[PDB]
């Protein structure tokens, strides 16, 4: 299955 | 940290 | 189309 | 809550 | 190769 | 603003 892991940034 | 957890769509 | 739903986690 | 709502691109 | 832009929103 | 980066992965 498809799964997302990311980062939050501030921009 | 703030991370991402997700899913992947067709919309 | 493609999209990404999700969460923010604190880790 | 904080959700993510995003897209899916080529790089 | 894929990537995931997105954005952070409350609800 | 914050955004999200991030990668798609098979689970």
């Amino acid at each position: 299955k498809l799964k997302v892991l990311g980062d939050v940034i501030e921009v």
